[PDB]
């Protein structure tokens, strides 16, 4: 009973404003088919796409909100079998995105038999909802189209913003690297770590790939890595020494809330 390779449902570009007063009792009230931890599954087909939506978090609540209001409806329209997770960095030292990410892979299988893995900033909403969060042959990048960046890409390879790579594609390259601390270069750095391993970009048009992102200042933790641009020079040399196999953590306290499960970890410090 496979699902069509079109959903039905889609409704096609959508009005995305971060206005509205957002209440989780009510977007819970909205989605009554999403199941406890942000779980749902197509009711009247089987969906081959299994995928663990990863959000590293901290301190983004108010933004979460507006991810959960916005995304569960999308997410059930494009028809997928699918669970929320959200990675909270415990701590205040330096943030790091790609190390939470890989947490998040790892704590989402020990879940699930998920196949694939959607990553996205916890303030990125996609206004198409023809921009499907599942994964492709090659790894996908799907924020492509940012309206701080006039929707359109910065570079052709920025990786950043939301992504997803199938379980194999995320195998082949390590995961992601665990040391890059503070803010810029592990996208760049995961760019590098697909085209090694010889895999290429897919990327939906520009017209359904367009992404809002909430407004925001800097995080006080998360500053420029001064660092990155070496790292990034490095990345070949790097990339089978940094990712799954020494990626270490601790995980500190789980919560499934009715639309999303939270996993609060400790991943150490910058060293
Ligand atoms: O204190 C923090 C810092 C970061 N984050 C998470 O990290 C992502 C955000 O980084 P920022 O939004 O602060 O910065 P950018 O908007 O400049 O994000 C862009 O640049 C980052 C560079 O490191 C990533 O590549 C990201 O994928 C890309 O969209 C967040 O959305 C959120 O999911 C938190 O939850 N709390
Ligand atoms: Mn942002």
């Amino acid at each position: 009973t496979a699902c069509p390779e079109e959903s039905p449902l889609l409704v096609g570009p959508m009005l995305i404003e971060f206005n509205i007063p957002v209440d989780l009792k009510l977007v819970e009230q909205q989605n009554p088919k999403v199941k406890l931890g942000g779980r749902y599954t197509p009711m009247d087909c089987i969906s081959p796409h299994k995928v663990a939506i990863i959000i590293p978090f901290r301190n983004r609540q108010e933004h979460l909100k507006y991810w959960l209001y916005y995304l569960h409806p999308i997410l059930q329209r494009q028809q997928l079998d699918y669970g929320i997770y959200v990675i909270n960095q415990a701590g205040e030292s330096m943030f790091n995105r790609a190390k939470l990410l890989n947490v998040g892979f790892k704590e989402a299988l020990k879940d699930y038999d998920y196949n694939c893995f959607v990553f996205s900033d916890v303030d990125l909403i996609p206004m198409n909802d023809h921009n499907t969060y599942r994964c492709f042959s090659q790894p996908r990048h799907i924020s492509v189209a940012m309206d701080k960046f006039g929707f359109s890409l910065p570079y052709v390879q920025y990786f950043g913003g939301v992504s997803a790579l199938s379980k194999q594609q995320f195998l082949s390259i390590n995961g992601f690297p665990n040391n890059y601390w503070g803010w810029g270069g592990e996208d760049d750095d995961i760019y590098n770590r697909l085209a090694f391993r010889g895999m290429s970009v897919s990327r939906p048009n520009a017209v359904i790939g367009k992404t809002r992102m909430i407004r925001h200042s800097r995080d006080k933790k998360n500053e420029p890595n001064p660092q990155r641009f070496d790292r990034i020079a490095h990345t070949k040399e790097t990339m089978l020494s940094d990712g799954l196999n020494s990626l270490t953590y601790m995980v500190l306290e789980v919560q499934r809330y009715p639309l999303y499960t939270k996993i609060t970890v400790d991943i150490g410090t910058p060293s």
